[PDB]
Parts: C-alpha cells; sequence; structure tokens
C-alpha cells in the first residue's frame, strides 16, 4: 500500500495555528511546515485549509505560494491539491507550453483506472470549459493522438471474464497490426489494448508470445518509435505490473546527470498513499538499489527532506 497515512489525534485548527506561526514574520520555518503537512493524509490537508481560513482568516495556498519557492514549493503545493484536481492540473500543464510534455500525458492516461478517468474528465471540463479530448486533439498528433484519445474515453472492462475465442482472435489481430508496423486498423489494436479487461489481456499477451515467438514489448520497441512507442509500452506495463511502471518512471527521472524534477515530484506526490510500498519493492528488485538512496542522491535541502518522507523509508 501507501507510505503516507492519516495522523491520529488530528486537530485541523491546531495544525492551522502551527502553519501560521511557521510562516508569520520575515522568513519561514520550513521544517515546521514539513513536520505537519508531510505527516497528514491529503484529506486531512484539505481540512487544514478549511480551518486556516475559518480560524486564521487567511487563504493557506496563498501563504504557501508566497512563502515557499522552487521545487520545495512545487512538492508542497502538490500535496495540498485535492487528488483528482492535481491530475487535471498536471494534464493541463503538460499540454500548454511551446511543446507538450507527452510523457506526463502517457503516465496519467495509461495508469488511471476507469473510475479515475471518469472523474478527471468531469473535473477537467468543469475547470477548463473544454473536454480533455479536445485539448489532446489540439496538442498532440497522428497515432500518438489517437492512442491518448482512446485511453481518455476510459472504457476498460472491469470484470475478469475470459472469452477463449476472443483471446485467440485478439492475439492474432495484435500480431497483424505489428506486422504492419502498427499503422493500419488502429481501431482494431486499440480496442484490444484499451477495452479488454486485465485478466483477458494478460492471456492475450501469452497467446501473442506463442503466435509471434516474441514478447509483445520487443515487438513494439522494434516496429515502433517515439511517443507512440512509449504510449503502447506504458499500457502493456500498466496491465502487467503498474508499480513496476512507476518505479521505472522514477528511475529514469533520476538516472544520470541531473534530474527530471517534474516527473519525480508528480509520481511521489500522486502515488504516496496508493502504492508507494509496492513501487519501492519493484524499484529495489529491478534496480538493486532502494528508491530512498536514489532520491537522497539526486536532491537536497527541504525538497529532499519532504521527498524522503513521501518515500517512507529505506530498503
Ligand atoms: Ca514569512
Ligand atoms: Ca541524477
Amino acid at each position: 500500500g501507501g507510505t503516507v497515512k492519516a495522523a491520529s489525534g488530528f486537530n485541523a485548527a491546531e495544525d492551522a495555528q502551527t502553519l501560521r506561526k511557521a510562516m508569520k514574520g520575515l522568513g519561514t520555518d520550513e521544517d515546521a511546515i514539513i513536520n505537519v503537512l508531510a505527516y497528514r493524509s491529503t484529506a486531512q490537508r484539505q481540512e487544514i485549509r478549511t480551518a486556516y481560513k475559518t480560524t486564521i482568516g487567511r487563504d493557506l495556498m496563498d501563504d504557501l505560494k508566497s512563502e515557499l519557492s522552487g521545487n520545495f514549493e512545487q512538492v508542497i503545493l502538490g500535496m495540498m491539491t485535492p487528488t483528482v484536481l492535481y491530475d487535471v492540473q498536471e494534464l493541463r500543464k503538460a499540454m500548454k507550453g511551446a511543446g507538450t510534455d507527452e510523457g506526463c500525458l502517457i503516465e496519467i492516461l495509461a495508469s488511471r483506472t476507469p473510475e479515475e478517468i471518469r472523474r478527471i474528465n468531469q473535473t477537467y471540463q468543469l475547470q477548463y470549459g473544454r473536454s480533455l479530448e479536445d485539448d489532446i486533439r489540439s496538442d498532440t498528433s497522428f497515432m500518438f493522438q489517437r492512442v491518448l484519445v482512446s485511453l481518455s474515453a476510459g472504457g476498460r472492462d472491469e470484470s475478469n471474464y475470459l472469452d477463449d475465442a476472443l483471446m485467440r482472435q485478439d492475439a492474432q489481430d495484435l500480431y497483424e497490426a505489428g506486422e504492419k508496423k502498427w499503422g493500419t486498423d488502429e481501431v482494431k489494436f486499440l480496442t484490444v489494448l484499451c477495452s479488454r479487461n486485465r485478466n483477458h489481456l494478460l492471456h492475450v499477451f501469452d497467446e501473442y508470445k506463442r503466435i509471434a515467438q516474441k514478447d509483445i514489448e520487443q515487438s513494439i520497441k522494434s516496429e515502433t518509435s517515439g511517443s507512440f512507442e512509449d504510449a503502447l509500452l506504458a499500457i502493456v506495463k500498466c496491465m502487467r505490473n503498474k508499480s513496476a511502471y512507476f518505479a521505472e518512471r522514477l528511475y529514469k527521472s533520476m538516472k544520470g546527470l541531473g534530474t527530471d524534477d517534474d516527473t519525480l515530484i508528480r509520481v511521489m506526490v500522486s502515488r504516496a498513499e496508493i502504492d508507494m510500498l509496492d513501487i519501492r519493492a519493484n524499484f529495489k528488485r529491478l534496480y538493486g538499489k532502494s528508491l530512498y538512496s536514489f532520491i537522497k542522491g539526486d536532491t537536497s535541502g527541504d525538497y529532499r527532506k519532504v521527498l524522503l518522507i513521501l518515500c517512507g523509508g529505506d530498503d
């Protein structure tokens, strides 16, 4: 499960007072801020925002924004945003720039369940006046656009039903699409990849290996390239092992000179109370080093401090 849990003996107004005292005056007590916000669940954080206003008379987000800066501010504000809205905002941000952050689009649209995808669509439209699909259509192109549009519909079957005839026809279709460099009959291979339930799909992947004598992932890496390749692979990885998918996003955001702070922040904030314990297990297995030591080595200051707390511990 997750690493961040709801605190016991919770008193929103006592917390509001603590935050105010940490920010009042010239400067800021970042550690007092961390010791409160990082040890509360998102729901509790929302209760602190409400109490701050009602008890302090101030808007908490405005103070956090004016008081903090940099990546630290980015992490903290991320932690303060209600869950569905955070995804909606990250999606919006990924599209509006000189160039789209296609990785963010894939990461979210591929790893979210049907119910989460439904909430995101409703909130996005409410918040921006247009549907997520319209913006995807506006900022992305070709086969990559088409894949994201399918995922955005969120129509994946949730039962565990297996139709044997269907499974064999399905692997056959993926095999043909692949033979055709995943370029024709987009509607056929997308239907399989996006609509079929997990159990059925996992079987389709096994039937595919027999038909192709090659794993689906190697076929994709071969017959495909660019963002379209990353999208297809993300779907396959999230169906097989989603937590291993996130461990890999985290690994690639820190591996090498520099860091992709945006990705590191979004994954740590968004998955902290969901499957961080699992992401950690797969990170260790896959990379031989714990997530903790990677973050610890790629970051510094308060930013790092709050990131390690979201990590939860060493492995
Ligand atoms: Ca201050
Ligand atoms: Ca690095």
